[PDB]
């Protein structure tokens, strides 16, 4: 499903991403735009045989099990297919796990390049929230 900007922001808000760990809602929406263009079915195969899934392009090498990635790690304890749903529950629970573990949102390179240090309030402009 291709979410609309405000629709995804409202869904992420309902799931408690608003200022989770000090990362405002706009940071999350900005990240999703540049990672998947708000497309929940987005998948990106990598040379290492890993695939990035969903709105936040969560990698199968360490975060979810897709049955075809070397290493067999699944830190979020979910099948990668759960990240392709129009229901963002699993994506949010997993992203909260990622952001708590390493260099915050720096885990998303798209976020680092186009979001970090910029006025992200603009991402939730005109949204009822």
């Amino acid at each position: 499903k291709v979410f609309g900007r405000c629709e995804l922001a409202a869904a992420m808000k309902r799931h408690g991403l608003d200022n989770y760990r000090g990362y405002s809602l706009g940071n999350w929406v900005c990240a999703a735009k540049f990672e998947s263009n708000f497309n929940s079915q987005a998948t990106n195969r990598n040379t290492d045989g890993s695939t990035d899934y969903g709105v936040l392009q969560i990698n199968s090498r360490w975060w979810c099990n897709d049955g075809k990635t070397p290493g067999s790690r699944n830190l979020c304890n979910i099948p990668c297919s759960a990240l392709l749903s129009s229901d963002i529950t699993a994506t949010v629970n997993c992203a909260k796990k990622i952001v708590s573990d390493g260099n915050g949102m720096n885990a998303w390179v798209a976020w680092r390049n186009r979001c970090k240090g910029t006025d992200v309030q603009a991402w939730i402009r005109g949204c009822r929230l």
